[PDB]
């Protein structure tokens, strides 16, 4: 599929939302990640929340992601035991 390494970054994933809670504002991802990718609501890109959809602002997760959408996205932050698999959106993400 359209996962050939990654482009002069670091190892950039392709996987579905598996968890999504309106109370923390972010979602979890799981592309074989024991610990699943976390991606806060405010990095959200208008990918995720459709680029045919009206955004103006900041998008709200809880109505925007939803488990079985996939996602770009790369670990900005690492596992430390702490934050986890942090997900990025400084992806070509948002086709507007």
């Amino acid at each position: 599929g359209s996962h050939m390494l990654e482009q002069k970054k670091a190892n950039i994933y392709k996987g579905k939302i598996t968890r999504i809670e309106p109370s923390l504002e972010a979602a979890f991802v799981d592309y074989g990640a024991e610990r699943h990718g976390f991606l806060p609501l405010k990095e959200i890109a208008r990918e995720y929340f459709p680029a045919n959809y009206s955004a103006h602002g900041r998008p709200n997760i809880k109505d925007v992601l939803r488990e079985g959408q996939e996602v770009i996205v790369q670990i900005d932050k690492e596992e430390r035991g702490n934050k986890g698999a942090a997900l990025t959106t400084f992806i070509s993400l948002a086709g507007s």
